[PDB]
RNA sequence: AAAAAA
RNA sequence: AAAAAA
RNA sequence: AAAAAA
């Protein structure tokens, strides 16, 4: 078989190539090292590789209550050994400083020169807030935080510190989470796993995680959604994609979906985590796909229409909605056809679809002009 | 299988991700202790995350007079357990002051600086009052919490203080309400599994339980009983949801339900108590559904055209609920003649449809107006 | 999350 | 060796 | 990477 070559560097044994040692520390005052924690922070401190202690700490007060043989027995830390992270327990007691803690001279002198008004519990569960568009760049992330927490407001679940709507320490926190994977991973562990006894900071947390399932994986739906049916007799391919052209970006496209599918359950968020296998669907691989799939969905979706594409696909794409909302009519028309409904019964049926469409086309328009102005001020 | 990425990170095997040590004090002068907690509320003290203490206690002393052997081997705590909490007893007795139970220093301040008129079951049985719409906003919660006081008075069932009926109380019971897991928990635990014994106040734990199944969860209701209809060959999809672009919707929604299927007996309260699973049926992951099911079902329930949608849903709510008024006479109008009516009779039940289809289109409409009037109100 | 429920 | 790929 | 989501 000579096409094997194709996918060579694609498919490879899981095994660790890499090890990272994380100091975990294990303090009786573990409650003071999370305030001087949170307060470092605040203060845009960058603990560079020490950060994942640091996060750490604040992730085994909030979820174990300083119960470090449970937190080291999870399945968090479980996975991630697998991976080659290393976690070993430094009973460095009595500190009343981070300095005391750090093994980076730079991250020493900014500690020394130097109350708040948070937990542990807030300060995770406002960075889980960024998770959502994490990967759609600084601008659209801090809006989205921001959309959030008032949410959280309205709905009297959790209040954070004023301080911390600020644009400067919001951009502290997205550096954080862009950088550190270890934060990242964690805080979508506990939002993906908590059944039940959720306080008001992993009710955050866990909807927070919920809102970043394939956050940056958008291709995986439009694909799956539209392009790919599934039926009881298997999966059909959609007629504006049937094309010999598009095929073959069809076949590649499942094949990199063969290699996301390793990670199971954290394989929506491989966008955020950046798993092996994630760069086997970025859009400039599949750009016949990309361009239809989202045209499509967006015949659908009002929505979907507000999604920024580059000038490449943009025409294409265009040409598949229109298409796509033509042969709808047209699907729509018909079945009634094969219904059980009379004369008088479909014709309520017909006048519904009529003014079903022109409320979603009417939608959709208002999306685009939305779409059009976002750019115009960005430009 | 290429579609099962689209649910790989919807449902997990349950296990433990966090433990929540909670002190039970095992004290002589339960009721003292009460009386000093209930007090500490009326005060508007926040005893943060000590607060499932002083909370578990209350409920400790109503529902089993101090019994701390039975209390642990509930099925309240059993279930608990399962999620990572634990409850350790502390014989902390002879305190006089709550300052003595607590192990922060904010709450040890707040309750140095400091008789009242009620008892643990008061306490208890007026917050579940908030049950009912604790997730529809402080604003709605307040405002059903003073109507069945005034139907709790009219019944002579019973009396709170005048103290708790000012806003100022109410929005502490709120908060807590809201924040803390454990009391929603438990006063839905006991209101629905008592049998028979019901004293003033499980009376009304019991009927604001009753009250409080799927509130925040209209989604499960409109979909369930108009949309996906059960009969005795299994089930059938409403026609005004047998368009393409919407079966998906459903399909979605089915995996939805069936994660939140895990919980039993507590699934019809996953909103207030923030369950796992509960996530996955927002409505704005669904919405043609969501506008579709609650458009049909308004046209069937006249008070449930009182319920607020977001503009991008109201067009096709009205659409789905005309469509539905319309299938609706047909569907009655041929009904009658397929029974054994004869002439004289069928006419009779044939004005009887159009007295209650005018009945209720007059009140359908009252109802509009007043949904209307709230939203100007709040303007 | 948004309506009704002695 | 020659192009595209958040 | 680009849209919506109490």
């Amino acid at each position: 078989d000579y096409h094997k070559i194709l996918t060579a560097g694609l498919s490879v044994q899981q095994g660790i190539v890499r090890q990272r040692v994380i100091p975990v520390y294990q303090v009786n005052n573990l409650e003071e090292i999370c305030q001087l924690i949170i307060q470092a922070f605040e203060a845009g401190v960058d603990f560079q590789e020490s950060a994942d202690s640091f996060l750490l700490m604040l992730c085994l007060h909030h979820a174990y209550q300083g119960d470090y043989k449970l937190f080291l027995e999870s399945g968090a830390v479980k996975y991630l050994e697998g991976h080659g992270f290393r976690f070993e327990v430094k009973k460095r007691d009595g500190v009343k400083r981070l300095e005391e803690l750090l093994p980076g001279k730079n991250i020493k002198r900014t500690l020394a020169a130097m109350t708040t008004e948070a937990n542990a519990g807030q300060f995770l569960s406002f960075a889980s807030l960024f998770l959502p568009k994490l990967v759609v760049g600084e601008k659209a992330c801090l809006e989205k935080v921001q959309r959030q927490i008032q949410v959280h407001a309205e709905q009297g679940l959790i209040q954070y510190p004023t301080a911390w709507q600020s644009v400067g320490h919001m951009m502290v926190i997205f550096r954080l989470m862009r950088t550190n994977f270890l934060i990242k991973f964690l805080l979508i562990h506990q939002g993906m796993h908590m059944v039940a006894g959720h306080d008001a900071n992993d009710a955050v947390i866990s909807n927070s995680v919920a809102q970043a399932r394939f956050s940056g994986l958008l291709i995986v739906k439009t694909v799956l959604d539209h392009i790919l049916q599934k039926t009881e007799r298997g999966v059909r391919l959609h007629p504006l994609a049937r094309t010999a052209k598009v095929k073959n970006e069809v076949n590649s496209f499942k094949a990199a979906l063969s290699s996301l599918a390793k990670h199971g359950e954290y394989a929506p968020f491989a966008r955020l985590l950046n798993l092996s296998g994630v760069n086997n669907l970025e859009h400039g691989l599949f750009p016949q796909l990309s361009a239809i799939a989202l045209g499509v969905a967006t015949a659908h979706g009002s929505t979907l229409a507000g999604v920024n594409v580059g000038e490449q696909y943009q025409q294409l794409r265009e040409a598949a909605t229109e298409a796509e909302k033509q042969l709808q009519q047209y699907a729509e028309s018909r079945e009634l056809d094969h219904l059980g409904l009379d004369d008088q019964e479909k014709k309520i049926l017909m006048n519904f679809h009529q003014k079903k469409n022109e409320i979603s086309f009417q939608q959709t328009n208002a999306m685009v002009t939305l779409r059009k102005e976002r750019l115009a001020k960005l430009t």
